[PDB]
């Protein structure tokens, strides 16, 4: 129902998570919406604060908005 996500863009997903949205759309409006791709699903987003990590540690938590760009992974953050 709800078309692509707003995470994606001016995001940076991994590899598998690029081909997929790409399905979704295509690679114009996967190009257009600044996606960047990273060595895989565990990348950094929400600029240079937040990482990708399996889990996240207790002091920080998962930001929910970039945990789509991340994918099996988790975007953890500092609040």
């Amino acid at each position: 129902n709800p078309l692509i996500p707003a995470i994606y863009i001016g995001a940076t997903v991994g590899p598998s998570v690029w081909a997929y949205l790409v399905a979704l759309v295509g690679a114009a409006a996967v190009t257009a919406a600044n996606i960047r791709r990273a060595s895989s699903d565990n990348h950094s987003c929400a600029g240079n604060r937040g990482w990708c990590r399996s889990k996240c540690f207790r002091h920080e938590y998962v930001d929910t908005y970039y945990s789509a760009v991340c994918g099996r992974y988790f975007c953890c953050r500092s609040r």
